[PDB]
């Protein structure tokens, strides 16, 4: 029993981090097979952060003037180039600490773990979600950038996030491993709006099917509720529409526990409408929404 | 900037764990060396967990009878000792990802990571702190027994404790790398007092600098207190009293912020006092004590 917030474990991911050097900026790179992948800004100055033109910088860097080190060990560049806000830079050597591994593009309200790094080396590891408005409420500070978001399924990696910047209101953004930004960011030093974000209903959900699974069982009400009915109070408190979609994905957590998906929607309801009253589920005094149905299942059945 | 739960990288961990089977129990165990460390009750059976004699049960086992696996490949045992509640399995081989390490005893209000396993396989990771009353508030399942709590100073690991047991309140218990209990607890099915747990003072005073630091300031006050003052609101809270040896390490906090440490004692006195009147710290509802000063300067500074 139990629940944290529990990430990957990360050592899959540590072995593919290297430093990407490109004139005076420093930042991590992913090395996989005989490719490191890093953010495009490695080749900006501060005079151009404001406004790049990524093309022309490109145009001035040779192979050689990306100094790309794994650990102590300096890696030959025998190609680059760029794909959407990522560099590609092709190694003559693959490595081999390369996993089996796959570069997906995740949907907002879905999980992952972050390797933060520096300087190519690993610092920290947590688990986080992707907001619906496509921002990430990271921990990151100058020199993370090209630090990584996965997640673990056996044996392979899926890649789903590489960070690139952070946004004046202290969020954080960055993209798919195709360089693709996920929400509507650029890779400018420039105020840029995130938009309306929302709870992820169907995460806090499943965080209040862990707390019942878990011993935590105050919140539990004589209610039910329907999809509609709930829908207004979610409307009302920024909360994203339940859909059968999301009642057919907590199915599993529903069965073990018993409790039917719309009963424990009109607990959700309760705690919306009144607060906690001083009170605590899983050692948090607010309603949480990182972790997925699947996380909690994960979680609860200790897969390897 | 951003804060988060952040454990250490786990690689260096996930190196060490095999699984040890004795009988028809399996857990984990951690090779270091030519050793494999493992929970001692690994040769009972459910029979003895009652009050065990783990003395006469170790003596009718031999060394072909604990199977070590470590991954997919067998190791072979040519020695068997049982030092406090941990066995130390002699094996003929080195571990080749064995890291620098050391064994620790951790003081209670310190934090760590935490790699819970399953058959000798890594499943996620964690950071946690020990309770002032010895216990961990973890997440594990049947099966992740002999998993380890650890801290990472550059190359160097300190594993500073052994999963156990689960409390019958759901709460968990376990050892240092010699096999010493930390608390009162025995390796034994039965119930057994915690004792009265405390937050730590210290670290929720860290984690408020942390909030400062990360943009968080409504919190702030005009006031101030004294060491006297404030342990009087501690003792009503239930928090741990704070004393110069905790000021003095809050000291590059509060050096870093311009906040006298007695200024933010004032604001956690406050806090302590009102509440949060619904609002949030570092996306809390409640007053956090998980991270060190220690934590908050490290994570604030990108240490790798
Ligand atoms: O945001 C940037 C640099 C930057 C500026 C403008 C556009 C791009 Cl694509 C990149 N770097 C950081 C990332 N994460 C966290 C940080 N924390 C502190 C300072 C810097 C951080
Ligand atoms: O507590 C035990 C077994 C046990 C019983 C009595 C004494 C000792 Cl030293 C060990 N194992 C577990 C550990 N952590 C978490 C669990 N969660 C569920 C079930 C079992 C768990």
């Amino acid at each position: 029993s139990g629940f944290r917030k529990m990430a990957f474990p990360s050592g899959k991911v540590e072995g593919c981090m290297v430093q990407v050097t490109c004139g005076t900026t420093t930042l991590n790179g992913l090395w996989l097979d005989d490719v490191v992948y890093c953010p495009r800004h490695v080749i900006c100055t501060s005079e151009d952060m404001l406004n790049p033109n990524y093309e022309d910088l490109l145009i001035r860097k040779s192979n050689h003037n990306f100094l790309v080190q794994a650990g102590n060990v300096q890696l030959r560049v025998i190609g680059h180039s760029m794909q959407n806000c990522v560099l590609k830079l092709k190694v003559d050597t693959a490595n081999p600490k390369t996993p089996k591994y796959k570069f997906v593009r995740i949907q907002p309200g879905q999980t992952f773990s972050v390797l933060a790094c520096y300087n190519g080396s690993p610092s920290g590891v947590y688990q986080c979600a992707m907001r619906p408005n496509f921002t990430i409420k990271g921990s990151f500070l100058n020199g993370s950038c090209g630090s990584v978001g996965f997640n673990i399924d056996y044996d392979c990696v899926s890649f789903c996030y590489m960070h690139h910047m952070e946004l004046p209101t202290g969020v954080h953004a960055g993209t798919d491993l195709e360089g693709n930004f996920y929400g509507p960011f650029v890779d400018r030093q420039t105020a840029q709006a995130a938009g309306t974000d929302t709870t992820i209903t169907v995460n806090v959900l499943a965080w209040l099917y862990a707390a019942v699974i878990n011993g935590d069982r105050w919140f539990l009400n004589r209610f039910t509720t329907t999809l509609n009915d709930f829908n207004l109070v979610a409307m009302k408190y920024n909360y994203e529409p339940l859909t059968q979609d999301h009642v057919d994905i907590l199915g599993p957590l529903s069965a073990q526990t018993g409790i039917a998906v719309l009963d424990m929607c009109a607990s959700l309801k309760e705690l919306l409408q009144n607060g906690m009253n001083g009170r605590t589920i899983l050692g948090s005094a607010l309603l949480e929404d990182e972790f997925t149905p699947f996380d909690v299942v994960r979680q609860c059945s200790g897969v390897t």
